[PDB]
């Protein structure tokens, strides 16, 4: 009965990874069936970082220029029998299939919703997390060198949702990644060069579901009888930094269980957002906008 | 580079998740090599949970009473063959030894360490996250009903450092459990009696440390010449719901690689304990204690 952030359990995603060499340049890798996924910013060359044409880079590479080794479980060296670029990423072909692949989708996630992280060195993983897609298409990880490739994913059912694949570390500390078709959250440029993100925002829906859960574990001090309309808060989210909030039947659910309207925590969160009264709200003097309604939901 | 509450990638653990049911009452438990270990607590009726004798409870029942089921990869015929009690937790002996027991040691977590969780309901791991065993000997987790059993745990090294397997919760967020020798953190009891936890304390070094990640991301509007000993702070922690604090050779390294002193930051700790001035120590409204020395230092 309480609310910490929670990651789904890496057992499936550890046995995919790998580690993916090209040339002096090695990042991770994800072993699905004889395809093996990795950034494609390991073809180039520290010299022509800055201006890199990976469509040239991917004529010069041939099956031999990549090497994709397993160190977890029992260890094998894959041998590439193919190689194609689909987007940012790079659709490796190799002459094994994983045994341990288990049922996968490749689906984009929106702006708000949250994933587990699986962080990678070397082919070998050595922590996991969970993080939303921030509105500015960006995620607030914790990435050190040699972490390229990466892997966030979801689990709907007994399915594994691939969603992100860790890119590049903007030099702002801002993590980015792309989607498992080659598109790049956010645009951001594999190129390197001076990248800006967009400014953040809060997730209203996340918020009102950590309200809701703080009313679940018995803190409700904030609920008070005003209501603020979503129509009305929608116009004041435009000029304080925040989405656009848009109710799911997640949020109804919570609604109905705790008898607290919606438009109640619309109120309260522009109360909130104008400071706390030193009051706590689950232990956190702060708006928490990284606990989706699916999430509160669960964890009661 | 960023820092997140990171947990250890649970492929190990999830190998050893069994599920144990005693007559009515099911819970996890964990199998390593032939021994099942589950809270004792399974065995005790629902009309006699306010004041049972384990001591008769452990007679009546014999290795029929009980039955471990694997639901997670091969599914088993676990056969129980014997049953012992240890502490506050159960050793039930099995005919067949997992053939996925990893190297482990059971290892008693002081107040301010922290350690993985990976929460299963029915035998069947769902989630996990990471939580510091709080100085009032309780943790601030995620459990809901069905719980019991779900273990925690570190690895040093190759080694799963097994450490914490889940008894009850207490109050909204407040969970507790035992060592794996037997002896309840903090001494709850297992009866279902009113039991008052200790005030709890900032964990001084965690906070240290915190500050610390802050001020390797370019987060220091806080650091000032001013000083305060450790002795001085310790003497201000007592009076101030703060745990004593004791350098490690981790900080030290930290104050060598930032340039701060700690009795720099044990004065910042006693001004931001006031209060925080509107600024956020990375995306913190909050004295953050739940990051150890040996995280920062892996987290850079
Ligand atoms: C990932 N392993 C490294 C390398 N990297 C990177 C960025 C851009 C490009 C190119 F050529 F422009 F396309 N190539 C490589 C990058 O951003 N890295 C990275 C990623 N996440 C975190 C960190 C932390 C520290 C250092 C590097 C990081
Ligand atoms: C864990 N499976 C449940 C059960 N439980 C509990 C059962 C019996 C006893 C006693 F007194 F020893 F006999 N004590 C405790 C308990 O505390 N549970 C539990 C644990 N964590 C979280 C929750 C949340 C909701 C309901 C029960 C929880």
């Amino acid at each position: 009965s309480g609310l910490v952030k929670m990651s789904h359990p890496s057992g499936d995603v550890e046995a995919c990874m790998v580690q993916v060499t090209c040339g002096s340049m090695t990042l991770n890798g994800l072993w699905l069936d004889n395809t093996v996924w990795c950034p494609r910013h390991v073809m180039c060359p520290a010299d022509q970082l800055s201006d890199p044409n990976y469509d040239a880079l991917l004529i010069s590479m041939t099956n031999h220029s990549f090497s994709v080794q397993k160190h977890i479980g029992a260890p094998a060296n894959l041998r590439v029998v193919g190689h194609a670029m689909q987007g940012t990423l790079l659709k490796l072909t190799v002459d094994v299939a994983n045994p341990s692949t288990p049922a996968y989708t490749f689906t984009t996630v929106k702006p708000g919703a949250a994933f587990s992280v699986l962080a990678c060195y070397n082919g070998r993983p050595t922590g996991t997390f969970t993080v939303v897609m921030r509105p500015n298409y960006t995620i607030k990880g914790s990435f050190l060198c040699g972490s390229c490739g990466s892997v966030g994913y979801t689990k709907e059912g007994s399915v594994i949702n691939f969603c992100y694949m860790h890119q590049m570390e903007l030099a702002n500390g801002t993590h980015t990644g792309s989607a498992f078709d080659g598109t790049m959250y956010g645009a951001f440029m594999d190129k390197q060069v001076h990248q800006v993100q967009l400014t953040d925002k809060y997730c209203s829906v996340n918020v009102v579901a950590w309200l809701y859960a703080a009313i679940l574990n018995g803190c409700a001090w904030f609920v008070k009888p005003n209501r603020t309309s979503v129509v009305s808060f929608n116009e004041w989210a435009l000029a304080n930094q925040f989405t656009e909030f848009v109710g799911t039947q997640s949020v109804d659910m919570l609604a109905v269980k705790t008898g607290v309207a919606i438009e109640q925590l619309l109120y309260a969160i522009q109360q909130l957002y104008t400071g706390f009264q030193g009051k706590q709200i689950l232990g956190s003097t702060m708006l928490e906008d990284e606990f989706t309604p699916e999430d509160v939901n669960m964890q009661i």
